[PDB]
């Protein structure tokens, strides 16, 4: 997990404004969640061939579809996999008002076929420490909510929850982690999309997009579900299902 | 339906700032949606003894609870009914990105016991015309997201969708209706709460709270699921279940 067959290329432009375009296929866990009609409404991350992790506030149902291996949403020519969802597992501690514990697992009806462009992100262990100031990466097609149709990426630093509260106040709970406010927007992250940090040569899922600045401010950090606080629930869910 | 045993009293103060406190029990279809722990996160409306209608973006589950007959959330002394949810029916056309078709039905495990303070709002027919400029009423505990603990009410006019787009642009779809921008906030409406209009002596559910001004501006209208566009789905769901 966490080792893309096509290595990402992150330049200085990933750190400013709205980030930059990713190398095609270099974020191979990145999936698109689409409705029956093919409308993209959220992101997610493959954690193995049968399971995708996304945000609970995406409200995914078994009539939505996971699309893996995508780079250009405007293309009908690239190799993609449209994967049916068998069952949706929303974390029972999710609260649609506070948006805390904002995580949902999707079990696919049939396994994805992993490849150079389709593979899994690593999960952290509950006890991993991702220190404030660590540079991490968010990817997605979130800029299409407001514009490039190809997958974007931005590099941005984790904040301490204390410093995040200077921006978002009592909205920030222990099961959340913030990143950004460093001169780049977080808006390229789709709801439910990944925030990944590289430790020991492997990209690890540290956050899941919950919400960000309503104006995509370069000085307001994004807010993410804190995966270390939720990975025990993830592993219990996989083991029981 | 739509005829409260305790008649509402709406004064001029319902039309300005943040509205006014309701007469206790005078909005008897108004329910509170709470999690297992008793935390209020959304509103809804009883449409009979077995069914509550709310917003799809509330993400209600069968472990949440419907609380009927409530006036003061800070009181443990008033007669309320805590009702378990048997099954949740989210409209399959709901889209968590656009927030269109934002309606969910809750079927209760055991019927509410209707009374002077607990009874049903009327549903419109699909073909009813609620003209722009009609004065309607939104009720709820939505101000507690930011403060009074008792049920509030505000009187505010429906907008045409064309005029609503002057505020919210392409966010406004045919299955939405807007109200407000007349000198009063819409923020007293909980997510999923009622927007009711009085025709022929009966209060009718015209809207369900979808979203409003992030700053509770008195000059920005609230956005509601348009019940006339969704009532056929409501009646099909009741008939099939």
């Amino acid at each position: 997990c966490g080792v893309p067959a096509i290595q990402p290329v992150l330049s200085g432009l990933s750190r400013i404004v709205n980030g930059e375009e990713a190398v095609p296929g270099s974020w191979p866990w990145q999936v698109s969640l689409q409705d029956k009609t093919g409308f993209h409404f959220c992101g997610g991350s493959l954690i193995n061939e049968n399971w995708v992790v996304t945000a609970a506030h995406c409200g995914v149902t078994t009539s939505d579809v996971v699309v893996a291996g995508e780079f250009d949403q405007g293309s009908s020519s690239e190799k993609i996999q449209k994967l049916k969802i068998a069952k949706v597992f929303k974390n029972s501690k999710y609260n649609s008002l506070t948006i805390n514990n904002d995580i949902t697992l999707l079990k696919l009806s049939t396994a994805a076929s992993f490849s150079q462009t389709v593979s899994a992100v690593c999960l952290p262990s509950a006890s991993d420490d991702f220190a404030a100031g660590t540079t991490c990466v968010t990817t997605g097609w979130g800029l299409t909510r407001y514009t490039p149709d190809r997958l974007q990426q931005a590099s941005l630093p984790l904040l301490s929850n204390t410093n995040c509260k200077k921006y978002w106040g009592t909205k920030i709970k222990d099961a959340m982690i913030c990143a950004g406010a460093s001169g780049v927007s977080s808006c390229m992250g789709d709801s439910g999309g990944p925030l990944v940090c590289k430790k020991n040569g492997a990209w690890t899922l540290v956050g899941i997009v919950s919400w960000g600045s309503s104006t995509c401010s370069t000085s307001t950090p994004g807010v993410y579900a804190r995966v270390t606080a939720l990975v025990n629930w993830v592993q219990q869910t996989l083991a029981a299902n």
